[PDB]
Formats: C-alpha cells, sequence, structure tokens
C-alpha cells in the first residue's frame, strides 16, 4: 500500500522558499515513528532539506538528474521509485508538494498532522473530496515550549 504523510498548517500550507513555516519537533517524532522501517520516497527539494539519509529507512529520492548522494536510492520516475520499495506492507511518500500530487491517486492512507498556523506558504497539499477518506485516528495536542503551535495528528484511510 502507498501512503502519504504531510504536515498542513491553516489552508493546506506545507512549505515557504524550500522549508517548512514551523518549527515542531513533536511532528517530527511523529514522523520518525510513523516511517521507520519502511521505505521513503521523496522529491530532490525535500531531501535537499533533510541534509543527510533518514537512519532506519531505504531513502528514495526522484530527480531527473544523477544522484549526488551515494548513500541513498536515486530514481527518475514514479514506477522506478515504487519498484525500488520492493514488496513491503507500506510504501510512504514524505513529500514535497510536486511529488505529493503525484502519488496522492495511488495512495490508500494518509497520515496528516494539522497544524494551527496561519502562515503564508509557496507550496500547498494537493485538494482532495473530504468524502473519498475516512478518519481512523486524531490525536490532539497543545503547544508547548518546544511546539509553538497546537497540532492535531489524523490518520484517514481511502474509502
Ligand atoms: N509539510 C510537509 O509535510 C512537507 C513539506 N515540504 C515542503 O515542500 C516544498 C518542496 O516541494 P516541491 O518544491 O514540490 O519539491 P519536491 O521536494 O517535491 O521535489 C521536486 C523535485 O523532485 C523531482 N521529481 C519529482 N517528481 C519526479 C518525477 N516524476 N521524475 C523525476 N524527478 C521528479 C524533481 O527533481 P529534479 O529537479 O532534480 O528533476 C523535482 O524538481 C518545500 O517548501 C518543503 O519544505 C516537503 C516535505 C514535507
Ligand atoms: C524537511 N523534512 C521533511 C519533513 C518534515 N516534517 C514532516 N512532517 C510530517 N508530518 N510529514 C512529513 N512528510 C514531513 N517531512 C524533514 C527534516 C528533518 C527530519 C528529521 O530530522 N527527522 C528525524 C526525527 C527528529 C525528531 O524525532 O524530533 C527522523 O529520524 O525522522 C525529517 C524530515
Amino acid at each position: 500500500m502507498i501512503s502519504l504523510i504531510a504536515a498542513l498548517a491553516v489552508d493546506r500550507v506545507i512549505g515557504m522558499e524550500n522549508a517548512m513555516p514551523w518549527n515542531l519537533p513533536a511532528d517530527l517524532a511523529w514522523f520518525k515513528r510513523n516511517t521507520l522501517n519502511k521505505p521513503v520516497i521523496m522529491g530532490r527539494h525535500t531531501w535537499e532539506s533533510i541534509g543527510r539519509p533518514l537512519p532506519g529507512r531505504k531513502n528514495i529520492i526522484l530527480s531527473s538528474q544523477p544522484g549526488t548522494d551515494d548513500r541513498v536510492t536515486w530514481v527518475k520516475s514514479v514506477d522506478e521509485a515504487i519498484a525500488a520499495c520492493g514488496d513491503v506492507p507500506e510504501i510512504m511518500v514524505i513529500g514535497g508538494g510536486r511529488v505529493y500530487e503525484q502519488f496522492l491517486p495511488k495512495a490508500q492512507k494518509l497520515y496528516l498532522t494539522h497544524i494551527d498556523a496561519e502562515v503564508e506558504g509557496d507550496t500547498h497539499f494537493p485538494d482532495y473530496e473530504p468524502d473519498d477518506w475516512e478518519s481512523v485516528f486524531s490525536e490532539f495536542h497543545d503547544a508547548d515550549a518546544q511546539n509553538s503551535h497546537s497540532y492535531c495528528f489524523e490518520i484517514l484511510e481511502r474509502r
């Protein structure tokens, strides 16, 4: 199965200037929890933001150009990215916006972090029909000294 995992501020904002307009270590800990020991597919801009291989995950980077880090797997198309995951129970697609657009129609599950931040984005999560998805999990958290916004984890499954 293919899953997307993403963090969305108000109005579907996911990015601005190749960064995220928030700083939420709790969301990174949820991201780690839900991606560990699964292959992760990401776009080249996202890979450059991360800056190193994510431990405990096969890291698969989409780019039309030859790879520039021998520690990770580079692929030139959506089908090659999926093939590189081999036979696993769950492939995780971790961004950015261009990659989410391509994989959303193939996905059966969404792991969303809804961040209560009103911030400008240049990159937005794709729209999709809410009736197509069933919410199966929610977990609310208030802001705290390390996470300046409240946020709510949610998992949805395609109906
Ligand atoms: N809030 C969140 O959950 C997340 C937010 N983000 C944010 O998203 C933004 C980045 O998104 P975006 O700019 O869309 O970039 P992406 O990270 O999606 O990377 C885009 C690049 O990936 C490569 N690529 C994508 N699809 C294909 C394909 N089918 N075949 C070949 N190469 C492909 C291309 O690289 P090349 O140019 O080398 O061909 C393309 O330029 C940033 O603001 C980042 O912070 C990122 C991850 C998670
Ligand atoms: C830029 N980027 C992409 C990123 C960031 N937040 C996300 N948040 C969610 N919910 N979903 C994503 N796809 C997502 N992707 C990053 C940047 C750093 C780390 C990272 O350092 N993660 C550590 C965890 C650090 C911590 O646990 O507090 C890990 O091992 O996964 C992950 C993704």
